[PDB]
C-alpha cells in the first residue's frame, strides 16, 4: 500500500529514479510489468555465451550519467574492438577502409557526401535540445519525412544510399516513416553525425564487462523488496488527497506522487481517473517505436581478425538481411562472435523465418561480405525480436511521424497533476539510449524532490561531470570541410564563370 | 460471469454485432467502458436544443446497412437543407454558388483543379477496397504522404488549398500527416471525390430525427441486462479452454469468442496473455484518430434562407477557425443553427480557448461570410472536442501515417486466435463511418457463426438491398472534365 513515490517501470530509467528518491530518504516503491528487471537491456546468461546483451548495450565518451551510475555500481567497461579493417559493403562488394568512414573518391560525389553530412550538422544547430519545436523552420521541417529531405539534399545516388543507411541503423525506421525535424532532433541531441555514427569517440565505443542488465539489476539488489516484479500497472486515479495506482494482479498502492518511467506509448496501457488532457491523450497514440532484431552468430575464433578486418560491416542492399554489423568477441578474445541488427522493414519481413533459416540467411552474408567460407561455420546463435514485445513496443526508441513533434512535443515531459515523466524519450541529451534513461530518471526524481520543497528550482536540472574513464575528444571539421561547394553550389560557380 | 461471445465496445459496431448474434440465439455479453453506449455518436438532449448530434450523424445513399438497421429500429431521416445557394469565401469575399462545388474562372486554374478530382478518382481505381496494399504501385504512394502528393499534382495555389482543404475535412488530419495511399483508399472507398463530398445524392444527405445516438439506445434497449455499462476491459487471456476477459471494476467473463468492437489503437489499453504477435502488437501503436471539435451555433431563425442562402459554407484560409459548415436547423424549420468543425491543427490551437471564447470567432466568422449581423446574436451553443476522450482517442476515424498501410495493413481484421476484429475502421465500404461499422460488426458476428459451423464460408460477407426511401442516383462526368488537359499537359501542347 502506502509509501511516498511509486515509480512505474523498472528499466534504466525507473530504477535511477528510484535510486536517487531512495538516496533521498525517501520511501519509494517500484512497479514492474515483467519478471526481470532491465527493460530494453537484456542480458542473457548461458554456458554457451557466458553473458550477451540482447538489448541496450553500447555507452561512449560524452555518455556521463549512465557511465558514472554504473561506476558507482561496480561495473567496469571495455573496448569495442576497431584494431583492423572496417568494410563498407555496396553493389555486392565489399570496400576495406581504415578511419571511421568509408572514403568517397569521385569528385562530384565526395562533394555530395560533404556537403550531407554538414548539412545535418548545420541544420541540428538550429534546433534547441530542450524544446525542438522552438527551431526557426520547425513547421516547415517537421511537415517533410526524411525521405523527402533527402531527396532534396542528395544529387548522387551514392550519397542518398548511405544516407538511408544511416536513418535505418539510427532509428530504425524508414526514411518515409520518419519527421526530418525530429531525426534532425535526435541526430543533434546526441551531439553530431560523426559522434552519433562512430566507434572510437562515438555511440558505440565500449560495452559493459557483464552486461549492461546488471545496471538495473544491481539497483534492485540495492532497493530490495521495493521492487515488485510482475506488477503490470493497469489504472492511476488522482481524484483523491493521495494518488491510488493498481496492478493487474489487483494490488492497490498509494502514493503522495508518480514516476511514470515506461515508453510514451506505454501509456495507453494504463486507465486514468481523472482523464489525462487532451493533448497528452492524443501525443500516446501518436508516437511508434522502430523495429529490429538483434542477433549475434557465434564462431570457434575471430577469423575475420585474421584477414585483417575489424568485425564491423556497413552492409547495402535490398538483400542484405543486416545492414551492420559489429565484433562482439569477449574481452578476453574468446565467444568469437558477430553482432548484426536487422532493421525497420525487413525486422518485419524477416520475422516469418524461423531462427534456422535467419542464421542460415546471416552466415551467407557475412561469408559474402568477409570473403571467408569460414563464416558458413558458426558455433551458437542468439538472436531478439523486440517487435514482439508488449511491455517495450518495439527498439530502440520512440520515432516520431511528420508533424507529430510541433504539435504535442511540449507535452512529452510536461507533470500531469501528481504524475512526472521519465523515460529515455524524455531526455535532452542521448534520448533514445541508456545515457537517456538516467538523465531522465533523475530529472524526473528532482522535479518531485522540488514539488515536497526539499530542493529549489535550479536544482531539476543538473549538469555532469566528465567520466575520466571515458574521456571525450572534441570533434573536429579541416577547412575544406568546412567550405567545399555543394553540388548546386559548384554548378552556380560554373554559370556565374560563364560571363 | 458466462456465455457465448463477449463484445468489447458498445458504439454501433459493437451493438450491431451484439444484435445480429442474438437474433441467431447466442448468448451475448457487451462490455462498454463509458456509462453510456454509442462511443462516436452522442445525442444530446435538452430544452434549448431539443436534440443535437455531438458526433456522428450524416447518413446517405450508398449507405444501405446503417439505413437498414436503422429503418428496423424504428428510425426516420430527414434531408440535409440544400434548398439555396452555397458559399464559397475566398480572399475576405462570399461568392454564391449553386450546384455541389464551388467554379473556378481562370483557365488555367480551371485545368489544374479539374485535373486533380479526376486524378484522385483515376488512382482510387487501382486500389482494391479490401486489400488497399494490393495496389500496383502500393509501395511508392505509401510512402509519400498527401501533402507531397498535392505539391506535385496542383500547379496553381489555388488548387491545391482547395484540395488542402478536402483532405482536411474528410479525415481531420493535415496533409503532411497521412499516406497518399490511405487517403486515396479513403475516397474511393467511399464511392470517390463527389460521392463523399456531397449533399444532395452523397454522404451529407440525411440525419436521423432525433439523433443517431438512438441506433446505439435502441439496441440496448432490445438487448436488456446484457449490455454492461461502465465495464472498460483491461485483460484478455486465451490459454485456457474458454477466453476470460476482466474489467477494471473487477469482473470476470467467459467466454468461446470475442469480438473486439474499439478503435484499433484502443486496443494498446488491453493486457493479452499471451502477448499478441508481433505485426498487431506494433501495429496498435501506429494508428492515430483524428483531431476535430464539433459545433453548433443556434438563431432565432434559419435567416441565410431569406438571402437565398442555405448555409453551406466553405471558407478558405489559415485564420477562419471553420472551413466547412451545414444548416443544422430541425425539419420543422426550427431551433435553427449552423453547424461546423474546428479541424486538425486548428482544434489543437483553438482548445485552449473557452467555450465563450469559440462563440465568439465562429459568430463573427458567419457574420462575414453571410453577410448579416444576424450571426452576432446567437441564442444557444453546443460543442464537442472529440480530442479528449480516453475511449475515443479522437475523431472521425483513424488514419494511417506514411510507411503504416503497407507493412501493417493486412493485420486490422486478421483473428488473434478467438478474437475477431469489428468498429469501423475494419470495414471495406464507408470505412470511417456509422455504415462501416454495421458492415463491420456484423461481418465480425458471421466470422464467429461460420467458425462455430452455423453458416459457411460464402455468407461471411454479405451484400445489402438499396434502400428505397434513399435511393443513390449515378456519378457523371462531363465530356470536358474527362478529356481537357492538365496544366502539364497543356504546356505539353505549347
Ligand atoms: C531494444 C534495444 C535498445 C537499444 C539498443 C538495441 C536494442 C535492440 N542499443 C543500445 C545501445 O547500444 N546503447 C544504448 O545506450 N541504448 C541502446 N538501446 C536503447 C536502450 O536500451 C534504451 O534507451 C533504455 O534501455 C531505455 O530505458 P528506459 O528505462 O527509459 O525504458 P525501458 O527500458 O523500456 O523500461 C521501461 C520498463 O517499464 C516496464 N513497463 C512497461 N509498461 C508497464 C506497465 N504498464 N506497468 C509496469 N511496468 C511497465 C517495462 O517492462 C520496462 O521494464
Ligand atoms: C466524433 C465524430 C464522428 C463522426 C463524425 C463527426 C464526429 C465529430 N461525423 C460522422 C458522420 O457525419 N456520419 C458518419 O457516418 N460518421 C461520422 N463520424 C464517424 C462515426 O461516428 C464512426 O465511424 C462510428 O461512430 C464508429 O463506430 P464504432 O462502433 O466502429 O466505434 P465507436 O463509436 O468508437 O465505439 C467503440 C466503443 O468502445 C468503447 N470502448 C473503448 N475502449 C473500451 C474498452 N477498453 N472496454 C470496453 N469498451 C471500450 C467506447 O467507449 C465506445 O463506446
Ligand atoms: C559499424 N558501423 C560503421 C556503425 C556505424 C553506426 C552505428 N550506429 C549505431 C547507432 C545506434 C546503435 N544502437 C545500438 C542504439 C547502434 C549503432 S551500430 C553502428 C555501427
Ligand atoms: C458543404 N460542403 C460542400 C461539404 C463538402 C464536403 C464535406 N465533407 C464532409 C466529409 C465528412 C463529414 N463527416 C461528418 C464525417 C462531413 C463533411 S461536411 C462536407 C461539406
Amino acid at each position: 500500500n502506502k509509501c511516498d513515490v511509486v515509480v512505474v517501470g523498472g528499466g534504466i530509467s525507473g530504477m535511477a529514479a528510484a535510486k536517487l528518491l531512495h538516496d533521498s530518504g525517501l520511501n519509494v516503491v517500484v512497479l514492474e510489468a515483467r519478471d526481470r528487471v532491465g527493460g530494453r537491456t537484456y542480458t542473457l546468461r548461458n554456458q554457451k555465451v557466458k553473458y550477451v546483451d540482447l538489448g541496450g548495450s553500447y555507452v561512449g565518451p560524452t555518455q556521463n550519467r549512465i557511465l558514472r551510475l554504473a561506476k558507482e555500481l561496480g561495473l567496469e567497461t571495455y573496448k569495442v574492438n576497431e584494431v583492423e579493417r572496417l568494410i563498407h559493403h555496396v553493389k555486392g562488394k565489399s570496400y576495406p577502409f581504415r578511419g571511421p568512414f568509408p572514403p568517397v573518391w569521385n569528385p562530384i560525389t565526395y562533394l555530395d557526401h560533404n556537403n550531407f553530412w554538414r548539412t545535418m550538422d548545420d541544420m541540428g544547430r538550429e534546433i534547441p535540445s530542450d524544446a525542438p519545436w522552438k527551431a526557426p523552420l520547425a513547421e516547415e521541417w517537421d511537415n517533410m519525412t526524411m525521405k523527402e529531405l533527402l531527396d532534396k539534399l542528395c544529387w548522387t545516388e551514392s550519397a542518398k544510399q548511405l544516407a538511408t543507411l544511416f536513418v535505418n541503423l539510427c532509428v530504425t525506421a524508414e526514411t518515409h516513416e520518419v519527421s526530418a525535424l525530429w531525426f534532425l532532433w535526435y541526430v543533434k541531441q546526441c551531439g553530431g553525425t560523426t559522434r552519433i555514427a562512430s566507434t572510437t569517440n562515438g555511440g558505440q565505443e565500449r560495452k559493459f564487462v557483464g552486461g549492461s542488465g546488471q545496471v538495473s539489476e544491481r539497483i534492485m539488489d540495492l532497493l530490495g523488496d521495493r521492487v515488485k516484479l510482475e506488477r503490470p500497472v493497469i489504472y492511476i486515479d488522482q481524484t483523491r488527497e493521495n494518488v491510488l495506482v493498481e496492478t493487474l494482479n489487483h494490488e492497490m498502492y498509494e502514493a503522495k506522487y508518480v514516476i511514470s518511467a515506461i515508453p510514451p506509448t506505454l501509456g495507453m496501457k494504463i486507465h486514468f481517473n481523472p482523464p489525462l488532457p487532451m493533448m497528452r491523450n492524443q501525443m500516446i497514440t501518436r508516437v511508434p517505436l522502430g523495429s529490429v532484431i538483434k542477433c549475434i552468430v557465434y564462431y570457434k575464433e575471430p577469423f575475420w581478425r585474421k584477414k585483417d578486418y575489424c568485425g564491423t560491416m556497413i552492409i547495402d542492399g535490398e538483400e542484405a538481411p543486416v545492414a551492420a554489423t559489429l565484433d562482439d568477441t569477449k574481452p578476453e578474445g574468446n565467444y568469437a562472435a558477430i553482432m548484426g541488427f536487422i532493421l525497420a522493414h525487413k525486422a518485419r519481413k524477416l520475422a516469418r523465418l524461423t531462427k534456422e533459416e535467419r542464421l542460415k540467411k546471416l552466415c551467407e552474408l557475412y561469408a559474402k561480405v568477409l570473403g571467408s567460407l569460414e563464416a558458413l561455420e558458426p558455433v551458437h546463435y542468439e538472436e531478439k525480436n523486440w517487435c514482439e514485445e508488449q511491455y517495450s513496443g518495439g527498439c530502440y526508441t520512440t520515432y516520431f511521424p511528420p508533424g507529430i513533434l510541433t504539435q504535442y512535443g511540449r507535452v512529452l515531459r510536461q507533470p500531469v497533476d501528481r504524475i512526472y515523466f521519465a523515460g529515455t524519450e524524455t531526455a535532452t541529451h542521448w534520448s533514445g539510449y541508456m545515457e537517456g534513461a538516467v538523465e531522465a530518471g533523475e530529472r524526473a526524481a528532482r522535479e518531485i524532490l522540488h514539488a515536497m520543497g526539499k530542493i529549489p528550482e535550479d536544482e531539476i536540472w543538473q549538469s555532469e561531470p566528465e567520466s575520466v574513464d571515458v574521456p571525450a575528444q572534441p570533434i573536429t571539421t579541416t577547412f575544406l570541410e568546412r567550405h567545399l561547394p555543394s553540388v548546386p553550389g559548384l554548378l552556380r560557380l560554373i554559370g556565374l564563370t560563364t560571363i
